């Protein structure tokens, strides 16, 4: 309680925040999802609704510390706002992302930050097929809004998306989930653009 | 009033804010449900609102005075903003929490805060066999989001969801309703993961 | 101008906000309705929304002031932020209440404050007999959510509810309304829990 | 850019918010309206949905200022949350009024203040009659929710509604368009309260 | 990092925030338009939504800096609340305009900031013919609600819409889309009004 209040008190109320990664100096931004339910389908708008986790994970040098410096915590708490969080956002949104949970961080000794929102976006996805055996494969691109490959370095644990909190009794059954790193270049800057890319193969139970 | 003031003064202004619980320092947190109404049934896209009284009770040492110092008083009324509050949300929500109450809890001399917000909650449930006499069977998990089972320890005064305060004339009857609290232990990692897992059995009228 | 900057200094940059009712010093809440218009009725999931003004009455001794000294100000108007406010709400409503006017309370000299902002209110209430020529009646509960009978003491003017003010082409009549007030109490505690019972008795025009 | 930046804190850093017009210094406040269409018309609920330009037009002395002494600077931009700014609002509204536009106000150097906000408005009106030839006339009253005659003093530059700003597309046209000033008073009270009518006749295209 | 964060706070904390052009030091706004997709096209209302991005540009002498002074750093991103965003609004929005991407803006060392911001825009357009061959026509004038052409002057790069990043899938097909820049005075006022009149062209897959 005492050794956490002075913790947080020289990790935030002493140094300023974060003002993002620069060309000099990167930051790997690794995040993976967690789809848990496919709730609505619209065909009359080619609008796809989807529930998930999405697991952003991200390592600071000026969020280390010492634990036996200050009572042997290993890690912490804090709100989204109180840190800096990366602008991971959805290309191809519908409408604003609704967040389910609370907007909380835990932040590791060695400066490893893990922030799981649960959010429900409306994305760009023609359902034609949806009744069908084969389904219908439906892709959503994933990333930086302002910061390129130079300045954020996406990366994914692993390709396939975590399906074993998928809801069992949802309307559509998924048949294929994968999260591809993919690195796109663009004719007007000579950046290169990094996107995860979540490609969802479902069909109707 | 003058009392109060100086009450209020002392606990907020004088001393930090909450920063939360820690493994050293854990926190008991007490909820209990109380089911209003199942306002509406989604068939097409498999969700459930309900209208529900979430009781979260917890006890913060912080929180604790001697009455006879402050002229006699055992409790008192505060924002929900002012004080530290648990992040319990429901693991399987579709929709962001509609909060129909004023966030007010209510903190006693012995440190313990109570606070019950009535709560609109559409999460993931199949209704198929609604219309059936046995009728449909739906849960929903609620716990903490970032804290463990070494910081956070979920309890239930009772097993049975208060159905008291259930609407007569509403469109679905409660059959059964129960409040279980759960702890899963994953290979992953040693620490416990509570939640409350709120299980409701009902049919149409 | 001059004065009246100087008297609302004086009364809120100078004194502290009122942190409560408390048991040794109760508050007298006067509440009376004003309904406008009967919106919408669901017969799908038994909700109703009402269009109705909620006239909020409440007498405070640190709101007090000589109007000589003030420059012969008897009231003067101010927002609802500025000022504690009581917390009646509706305990059957579905959705958040909609506030369609700004929220400006009328301070008085003698500390009489009155504050009456226009609402909509989605509550529970089944209309099964709304097209019949005796219509259907349905009740709403209104009362401070937190504060007891010893904290908040209820009131009402009339027991009849202004329908003066009701939309004339509206698409349900009113046959009554009643704003009836209601003593609850519970074996445990000593305490009566005072609710205002909005009945209202309404069919198709 | 220097002198603009010096100006606005003169204003407001330095001299303290206007607390409102009182019996002693009443204030005039000047509101037109443009139409720019009906896009909603409910029959099942007789509620009728606009989009208009609420032109708000008042002179206060506290935001007067000699243009030579600011370096010439006769008129300046700032948002309606850092000036005061009347409540206006409509009396027969039935859900609550979305802006459109950003809550900004022009200040002139006379101390003329003009916020014209982009609006949408649902309110009570009966449709029947609107495929007709003759059309469905509607009115929605606008004036000061807590302020009477004696405080704020509507008035109307013209009697005619900006109908040149009118979608010509829209699914339904004007016949006629009137924002006309009332005078209401009533046996109870000595003090008079005005409101600006808004009276509009149209029918499908 | 170190360098960057030197350089945000000799930028913001140091200098105060722009108040707006004047007459005397007038702002040129390039703006661009990226459309995504036609998701909801309403016959019964004549409202159509729109997901596309709003490229807005401009040049500030206030953040302006020299990249050795502040180790070679050319240029950053920084929050939409921390500097002066232009007032850019469609003139005939029917809903208010939803934000999909995070509000931040890249501010380079020559004082030129790009906000590139995905927005969802339901405005007034007749929808009659959208299934025909010729398809429909439908124009939305984007402009400063409170600058005029002497404040704030309007610019297009080009006159062509980027359609690269429109949805191959979508249940509309763009046959024409441009932006052209009109300049028109009107009766009133003497100060010219430039606005982007966005004149999109399309039919049904
Ligand atoms: N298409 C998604 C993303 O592409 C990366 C990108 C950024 C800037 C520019 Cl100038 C070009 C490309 C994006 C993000 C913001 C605006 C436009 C596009
Ligand atoms: N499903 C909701 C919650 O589950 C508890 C839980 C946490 C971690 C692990 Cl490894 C397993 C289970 C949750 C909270 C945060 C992140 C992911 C999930
Ligand atoms: N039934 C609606 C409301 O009643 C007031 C009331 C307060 C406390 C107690 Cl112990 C009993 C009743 C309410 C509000 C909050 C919690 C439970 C109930
Ligand atoms: N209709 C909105 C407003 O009208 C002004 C008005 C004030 C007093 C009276 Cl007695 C009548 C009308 C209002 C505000 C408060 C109560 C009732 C109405
Ligand atoms: N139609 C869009 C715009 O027109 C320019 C204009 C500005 C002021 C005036 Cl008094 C007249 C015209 C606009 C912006 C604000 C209010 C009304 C209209
Ligand atoms: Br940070
Ligand atoms: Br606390
Ligand atoms: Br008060
Ligand atoms: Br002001
Ligand atoms: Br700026």
């Amino acid at each position: 309680q005492a050794n956490l209040m002075r913790l947080k008190s020289d990790l935030f109320n002493r140094s300023p925040m974060y003002p993002g990664p620069t060309k000099d100096d990167p930051l790997t931004v690794t995040l993976g999802f967690t789809l848990q339910d496919i709730v609505k389908v619209d065909s009359s708008t080619n609008e796809v609704d989807l529930v998930y986790y999405e697991q952003q994970r991200w390592k600071l040098n000026s969020l280390m510390w010492d634990p036996n410096e200050y009572g042997n915590i290993t890690d912490f708490r804090t709100s989204a706002a109180d840190i800096w969080t990366p602008d991971i956002t959805a290309y191809s949104s519908t409408r604003p992302v609704q967040v389910l949970s609370p907007q909380i961080a835990v932040v590791t000794h060695d400066g490893s930050v893990m922030f799981i929102p649960a959010q429900r976006l409306s994305f760009m996805c023609d359902p034609t097929g949806v009744d069908s055996e084969e389904g219908v494969t439906c892709a959503v691109k994933f990333g930086s809004w302002v910061y390129s490959g130079f300045e954020i370095d996406l990366k994914t644990d692993t390709d396939q998306v975590d399906l074993s909190s998928y809801y069992a009794s949802s309307k559509y059954e998924i048949l294929s989930a994968t999260q591809t790193r993919q690195v796109q270049h663009y004719s007007c800057c000579p950046e290169p653009y990094i996107d995860v890319n979540l490609v969802v193969k479902f069909r109707e139970r």
